[PDB]
């Protein structure tokens, strides 16, 4: 039989089903311990007052009207026939990859023949690229696919199926390379940052399950939403003795091996997905259950619970500070300023750049109301403008300024994943910001507007609003910078400082669930507590390394 009915059959699907239960119970008791820390955290900062200030820059708040990204004819090469066929393919306003048999099918209704969510993947632009990419994905390869075109996309993914297309021109790959990288980046961002409990509970619940397994540092595959990371999550951990158990039993040359694993790995990645679904939305909704109850108690018994908190603290503190801090200045305060610097330069630049692209968008309106010499065709241009934080070309200038981006690790080596973690989330901020603009330009014009057409000339108050919305922009670009550097900063050395710790601290934190009283275990944890104080002892060179760089400008 086929590659799947012989080597996932019922019984080894039960067994891997069986591992990722396992897996999903243990995560599912980090994440319902987080849940109540979380919501007590949030409501600490609604009722104290002491969230983030507001942003001058306006924010929209319904989504912009749906419209279709990009669309057109690709060749795609077919898993089950090894054949290429064309096919039409359209990105909806959500950034899902849609391809149909062809146009004429399209317009006739007929469904797609696959949705893509592309969280997780990654573009190569040359078969060899590839080939080397999966050249080790099995084994012992060193110890001793062909398009059509010369213009490849191949779309890869460490767990789920790989996909690969080609087009006819240069000029065709680099719009799709765009358009897929808009793609990707959308669908990783699958978590709100503004989730205020959800959110946090869930990411802070998936880094103290890995770091459970001895596994510290920013993770790449925290990407995409809930369900999605849970099945990286599951894939990292069954992965290797999964790959150790069947990759003897498949046959074939070298390539001809990986391809199979893969199709066995996309099995999995589906198997995984749909048992992670069900698991994490029943616990899901059983904690939205309880919210409200939880609520009350934070609410009646805040005081008590701070009190409480900082008693755990003040003896986690007596224990571990002064370890602590030697190893922050002996360690982690030297390499602060360069670590800044690097993250600095090319957010900074991109964070400009979105202003130059912003500003040249104005003015080419602002050039066509002196050209009609009128307001008419106003509603045409704000349309247009309305929607420049997701247009595919307009915006590829300010996404490049990352790709310089090189972080180093706290051993002092290039470190892949901080890197790629943190040029993604850059990315996201400046098309925020640029929406933001838009969106405040717009909002604002209409409100000049209503003084009427011409009390000055039009050209003069479309350049006094976009020069109090520059004025908007510049502060919340030094605010917005300014949380990404302190976080990337403490994101790149907690995870170290904890890893460096953990054998003085392992063992011993236990001892510290005493201290908590019985009624607030939801919203105090002794890990927690623990890692609050670890991060206090790097905030005071964090703050003032952001301070003196001055790098928020």
């Amino acid at each position: 039989g086929d590659v799947l009915s012989t080597h996932l059959d019922d019984a080894r699907r039960q067994h891997i089903a069986e591992k990722t239960g396992k897996i999903l119970t243990e995560f599912l008791q980090f994440y319902e311990d987080q849940y109540g820390v979380a919501l007590f955290n949030s409501m600490r900062h609604e009722i104290e007052g002491t969230g983030l200030p507001q942003a001058q820059l306006l924010w929209r708040k319904v989504p912009l009207d749906e419209r279709i990204v990009f669309s057109g004819n690709l060749f795609q090469h077919q898993e089950d026939s090894k054949k290429w066929r064309n096919r039409f393919s359209l990105v909806p306003h959500n950034y899902g990859l849609v391809l149909y048999e062809n146009k004429a099918a399209y317009e006739r209704q007929v469904p797609p023949r696959a949705v893509i969510n592309s969280a997780g993947y990654k573009i190569l632009t040359s078969v060899d690229q590839y080939l080397e990419l999966i050249g080790n994905s099995l084994p012992g390869t060193t110890a001793k696919l062909k398009c059509p075109t010369q213009f490849p996309l191949i779309l890869w993914h460490p767990y789920a199926r790989h996909y690969y297309f080609c087009m006819m021109t240069e000029a065709e790959q680099d719009k799709w390379q765009a358009v897929l990288q808009d793609c990707i980046r959308h669908c990783n961002n699958g978590i709100p940052e503004d989730s205020k409990v959800e959110g946090p509970a869930f990411t802070d619940a998936i880094r103290m399950y890995r770091q459970s397994k001895e596994l510290y540092g920013t993770w790449e595959m925290l990407c995409g939403n809930e369900v999605q990371i849970l099945s990286n999550l599951v894939m990292e951990e069954l992965g290797p003795e999964l790959k150790a158990e069947l990759g003897p039993r498949l046959k074939g040359k070298p390539q001809e091996r990986q391809r199979q694993w893969i199709q066995i790995s996309d099995a999995v990645y589906h198997m995984v997905y749909e048992q992670a679904k069900a698991r994490f939305e029943e616990v899901l909704s059983k904690v939205q259950q309880v919210q409200p109850a939880m609520q009350a108690v934070i609410r009646t018994d805040m005081d008590q619970i701070i009190t409480s908190k900082e008693h755990l603290a003040s003896k986690i503190r007596a224990f571990i500070l002064p370890k602590a801090e030697v190893c922050v200045r002996n360690h982690v305060q030297p390499y602060i300023p360069s670590i800044l610097e690097a993250l600095m330069v090319p957010t900074s630049q991109g964070f400009t750049e979105v202003r130059d692209v912003f500003f040249k968008e104005v003015t080419d309106m602002n050039l066509n109301v002196i050209n009609e010499g009128g307001i008419d065709k106003l509603g045409e241009y704000m349309e247009k403008l309305s929607r420049l934080a997701y247009h595919p070309l307009k915006m590829q200038s300010c996404y490049e300024k990352m790709e310089s981006l090189r972080l180093d690790g706290l051993q002092q080596r290039f470190d892949v994943s901080s890197t790629s973690v943190f040029k993604q989330r850059a990315q996201i901020h400046m098309r925020e910001q640029m929406d933001n603009a838009v969106y405040t330009f717009e909002t604002l014009l209409h409100q000049e507007l209503g003084k009427g057409p011409t009390k000055e000339e039009l050209c003069k108050s479309i350049q006094r609003v976009l020069e109090r919305v520059l004025k908007k922009y510049d502060y919340d670009s030094s605010s917005v910078r300014k949380r990404f550097f302190r976080e990337a900063l403490l994101q790149i050395s907690i995870p170290f400082l904890l890893k460096k710790l953990a054998p003085t601290c392992k063992s011993e934190l236990p001892r510290f669930q005493e201290l908590i009283f019985e009624d607030f275990a939801r919203f105090i944890l002794v890990e927690n507590t623990y890692e609050e104080v670890v991060l206090q002892t790097v905030m005071k060179d964090i703050l003032q390394a952001v301070k003196e760089a001055a790098v928020q400008r």
